[PDB]
């Protein structure tokens, strides 16, 4: 369970690990 989160815009600290759908908006599952 690595520190990961879902957001529309992922900064350098959070690399793209996958994709998630929240509130119809396309969220990116980014982690480090």
């Amino acid at each position: 369970r690595r520190t990961c989160h879902c957001r529309s815009r992922c900064l350098r600290r959070e690399s793209n690990s996958g994709s998630c759908n929240i509130n119809g908006r396309i969220f990116s599952l980014c982690c480090r």
